[PDB]
């Protein structure tokens, strides 16, 4: 369970993200695909992209990144009260996309890398700790839902 103070560190950096969610989404997805190329293979729409340049130039990848970060933003703003938001996401990611928890750890890593790089003003050690706790909470709740749904994850 996060403290209010932890949630405020999370939402303070998220507010900066929201200055340009499309750019942040591109950086995060590209970092994920570069750091863990196996994750790209889950995306039938994107797995043809060969290079970072192709990824940066993809309008559809940018749109998807906005979709992803907007969903996660909505989850973070619930400050842990995210049961309703998690249900459809867990279902799609378990049953249609088949995303293991290990891959959710990888995208969590990518989020943290990007925030650390872009926002050292609002992502010092304490703030990163808070964001890690929020993402661990998300992953723990997603893992419990995967098990309910029948997916080992
Ligand atoms: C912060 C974690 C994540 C969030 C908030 C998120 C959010 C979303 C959202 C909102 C969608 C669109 C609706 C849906 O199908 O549920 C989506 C689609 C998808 N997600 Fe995720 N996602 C996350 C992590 C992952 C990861 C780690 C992978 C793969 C390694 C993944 C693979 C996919 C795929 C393959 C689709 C369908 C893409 C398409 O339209 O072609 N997601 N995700």
């Amino acid at each position: 369970v996060l403290s209010e103070g932890e949630w405020q560190l999370v939402l303070h950096v998220w507010a900066k993200v929201e200055a340009d969610v499309a750019g942040h989404g591109q950086d995060i997805l590209i970092r994920l695909f570069k750091s863990h190329p196996e994750t790209l293979e889950k995306f039938d729409r994107f797995k043809h992209l060969k290079t970072e340049a192709e990824m940066k130039a993809s309008e559809d990848l940018k749109k998807h990144g906005v979709t992803v970060l907007t969903a996660l933003g909505a989850i973070l703003k619930k400050k842990g009260h995210h049961e309703a938001e998690l249900k459809p996401l867990a279902q799609s990611h378990a049953t249609k996309h088949k995303i293991p928890i290990k891959y959710l750890e990888f995208i969590s890593e990518a989020i943290i890398h990007v925030l650390h790089s872009r926002h050292p003003g609002n992502f010092g050690a304490d703030a990163q700790g808070a964001m890690n706790k929020a993402l661990e909470l998300f992953r723990k709740d997603i893992a419990a839902k995967y098990k309910e749904l029948g997916y080992q994850g």
